[PDB]
This record gives C-alpha cells, structure tokens and sequence, in this order.
C-alpha cells in the first residue's frame, strides 16, 4: 500500500520519497542483525554477503511469482539499481546504523585512519561477488539474455549516483502510470456500446476518477522530489497538464452531469506572400511547397524505413522554419498562414487533391489507396503536434498551447474556410485603401492614382466569380447523393466561424 505517512515518519526530513507498492511489503527472512559483538572483518564481509545472497534469492522468488514477458527484466534490473544505490551510497540514507558503523568499524579495524577508497574497493568486490552468485547458474534456471547454452545479461555500468537515483525514480513513477493505465482501460474498456446511461458501469469511471486523483498525489509528490534533487544537484502527449489529465477515452462516459525536451528541435535543426495572381488559381503556399522528388533515397525507403522517417523529419523542419521566417512579424496573420500551411500540407499529404508529384511519392512510400488514409491521418496528426511543438518553441525563445479546434476541423472544409477568411480579410484592406486614398478628394481628372483604384476592386470581385466558379465545383463536389448537405449551405458558412464569418458570404 502508497504509505506517505509510513515512510515520512521514520525519514524525519520532509522528503516526498514513495517506494514502489512490490518493493515495499518485505522478505521477512532477512535479519537486522544476527551476532551480537561477533564482528569481524572476515565475519563481516560473510555477513554482507549472505545478505546479499538472500536478497538476491527473494528477487527471483518474486520474478517467479511475476512471471512476465518483460516485467521480471525491469523488476531485475530496478533491484540491481536499488543494491547497488544501497551499497555504494557514500552519504546518509535511510538506515540507523546500517551503513555508518559498518564504514567505522572497517577503518578502524583495516588501519590508523583507514582512507575510504579501500571501502570503495571493498565496495565494487562486493557488487562483482552479487554479479558472480549465479555461480555459472544453469540457463533453464535463470532467465536473462538469451544465448546459445549460455543465458546471462552482461554487467551494466554504474553512472552518476545523482542521475541514477534520478532515472530509478523516473523509471519506477513511469512503470506505475503504464500499469494504472492498462488496469484502468482493461476493465470498463466499451463504453460506446450501450453507454448512454453512467450508472451501467459508472463504477469503472469513478475508479479511474479514483486514478485521477491518485495522479494529482503523484504530482505534487514528483514536485516534491524534484525540489529535494534540485537541493541536490548542487555542484503521447502536450504538456505536465496531460499527466493530471485523463485520457480523451473516458471522456465519453465522463461528461458533465526544465527545458530538455524543448531543445530537441534545436539539436535536430538541420517572394510568395506578395506574389499576385495572374482556371484554377495558385495557392501562395502549395505553388511553391517543399516537395520536391528525390530519386536517391527511393530504394532507401524500401530498404530502411528509418532513413525516410529522418527524410521526413527534415523537410518538416525545413519547410516550418522557411515558413517562418517568411511569414512576417504580425502575430495574428502569422499563425493564420501557419494554419493554412497546416491543412495544405495535411491535404497533400493524405493523397486526396491535381499533384502528380506527390502522388507518385505517396504511391513510391506505401502506394496508399484513393482515399484511405487512416494511417496517413495518424501520421499528418503527429507531424501536426510535433510542428505545434517545435514553433512553441521558437516563439518561446524568440519572445518571452493545445491545438485550438478551430484548425481541428476537416482539412477540406477548413481549406475553404481559411479561403473565405483570406478572402474578407483582401477586401476589408482594399476597402481601407480605397477610402484613404483619394475620398477627401474631388472635366478631366486631375489625379492619376485613383484611375484604376476601384476598377481593379471590380476585377478582384471578378476574380471572386471564378472562385465562386470553383466555389460552384466545389458545391458540385459537396451536392454528391452522399452527405449532399449536412446544414444549408450559406448557414452552413454563416454558422461555419466562431464569428469570423460574418464579414463571409455576406
């Protein structure tokens, strides 16, 4: 059982230190202490050593009470940091007299004085005598690295004590999260079928509502640990917020009633705006979007997949960052074009849109289907939150979060959408231009600047009849016997913005 209370007791220090439920009960076997004053260097060492030996055989009782595909490796592997930790402490700890009379008594005992780097010494021969234990150990016995007649795990090297003691702490936080999760979805796991109504199996969402807040105790608690570690280091998801979170999957049945990670994209690094229209117009974005064709890596990406995953992660990061850089300065129109490059490439992507070039690559890469991007749409959504994080990033570090769901919508739909917005937002600055240009002003004309002023507004309006051309296709593809309509179409895009429309199909 999670005993805060238990272990804050004894420690008297105020430390959030929460040990594993399975490392916690005990092996009552072991003994405190055995002889009394029958302590001797010889004896002494025995002693370790049949503890060690002890400890040992309860680890592979209870891998065997496990009995797991992968789960008695990392309950190995936990023990060996946990011992070794334990032995090659060389600081306070937990234990009343554990350690430091044991260290007294052997420099007392071994010389005047007796300097600590025989303890260390002593230290490593001890932790080469537990490797040593198995005492070439029969492979049906013991399971480790499988080899031919031999199965054994080669010795692990011991890194900083801070750090190790930092990735146990993480690796044993980390092992409950996955093992409250598979619990928490194995039970209560359909909850689309008859579902409707909470008290069916409302229990199973209280459990995991139970699970959130033992959660929130994690949290605070980790704090509570990183706080100590900064003390002492003195010489599928967005942010923290999703680890207090619950996964989107009980959402349905619960309806209402420092910076490592961001320098990733550092250690991974590495005219179109203006440009003005002259039957189907160009998109600013796709008419010059980077991808172009690469012949050398065609057979890579057969042979390794890896290397066209790294591919893909470079032009990602090239294409972001050249965006970037050209976008401008303004915030607002920034994150528009960075939305509208969003779903561009997101459409391309998925193999659907009058490209040649990226369907043959698409065919190349996996000869994807007409439409059947499931794996493509898992995929352009994990590219799409990798982008997100990558440009937080930037801003962060250039000025000083969740995808909101507007951009969340259907990439078709919200294509024509952002066309609408682009659209209103070219005639609200035509209009701004025009009424500031010559309207204070008054047989021939005296100024030249106005003469073609209005008339190209005209021409742009013109310009909107053959979008409203494509438009009209574009309802030809949307007037199809399947889903022809779901809302009437102006509503539709009255209602299509959070109002942003209503400058749109006005």
């Amino acid at each position: 059982e999670w005993n805060d209370v238990d272990m804050r007791d004894p420690y008297n220090k105020y430390k959030g230190v929460l040990i594993p439920p399975r490392r916690r009960q005990l092996c009552f076997s072991r003994i405190v202490r055995g002889p009394a004053n029958l302590r001797n260097l010889k004896e002494f060492k025995e002693e370790i050593l049949k503890g060690a030996q002890s400890e040992g055989k309860f680890l592979g009782n209870y891998y065997n009470e496990d009995k797991d595909k992968e789960k008695a490796l990392e309950a190995m592997k936990n023990s060996f940091y946990d011992y070794e930790y334990i032995i090659k402490g060389s600081d306070m700890l937990t234990n009343i007299q554990f350690k430091d009379i044991k260290r007294k008594l052997d420099r007392l005992l071994e010389k005047e004085t007796n300097n600590t780097e025989k303890v260390d010494d002593w230290w490593e021969t001890n932790k080469k005598s537990i490797w040593n234990a198995m005492l070439c150990g029969y492979k049906k016995s013991g399971n480790k690295i499988i080899d031919p007649s031999w199965c054994t795990i080669p010795t692990t090297e011991t890194p900083p004590q801070f750090l190790r003691w930092i990735k146990e702490w993480g690796t044993n936080v980390c092992i409950q999260k996955e093992e409250h999760k598979e619990y928490v979805k194995s039970k209560c796991s359909n909850v689309t079928n008859l579902g409707a109504q909470e008290s069916e199996s409302k229990n199973c969402t209280s459990e995991i509502k139970k699970y959130q807040e033992w959660s929130r105790k994690r949290s605070i608690q980790w704090e509570a640990i990183s706080e100590g570690y900064k003390k002492y280091k003195g010489m599928t998801n967005i942010g923290n917020e999703a680890f207090k979170q619950i996964k989107e999957q009980v959402d349905i049945p619960a309806e209402l009633e420092n910076d490592y990670i961001c320098n990733k994209y550092k250690n991974i690094n590495v005219d179109l705006v203006k440009n003005s229209s002259d039957g189907v117009l160009l998109p600013p974005r796709r008419k010059n979007l980077f991808l172009k064709i690469d012949e050398s890596d065609i057979c890579k990406y057969k042979r390794d997949p890896k290397l066209f995953k790294d591919f893909i992660y470079s032009s990602a990061i090239s294409e972001v960052e050249r965006l970037k850089k050209v976008y401008g300065e303004a915030k607002t129109k920034v994150v528009h074009a960075m939305k509208y490059s969003f779903a561009d490439i997101g459409s391309i992507i998925k193999g659907d849109d009058m490209e040649n070039n990226s369907s043959d690559k698409i065919g190349k890469i996996l000869g994807d289907g007409v439409g059947q991007n499931e794996k493509r749409k898992k995929w352009w959504d994990m590219n799409k939150y990798h982008i997100w994080e990558s440009m937080l990033c930037g801003y962060k570090h250039a000025y000083g979060l969740d995808i909101p769901n507007n951009d969340d919508e259907h990439q078709f739909l919200r294509w024509f959408q952002e066309w609408t917005e682009n659209f209103c937002t070219k005639r609200n600055e035509l209009y701004e231009n025009m009424v500031t240009a010559c309207n204070s002003a008054k047989g021939s004309v005296d100024k030249k600047e106005c003469t073609e002023a209005c008339k190209n507004y005209s021409n742009f309006i013109l310009i909107k009849k053959k979008e409203y051309q494509s438009l009209n296709s574009q309802y030809d593809m949307n007037y199809k016997e399947t889903k022809a309509e779901k809302k009437e179409s102006p509503e539709y895009f009255k209602d299509k913005c959070n109002g942003e429309c209503s400058c749109l199909s006005e």
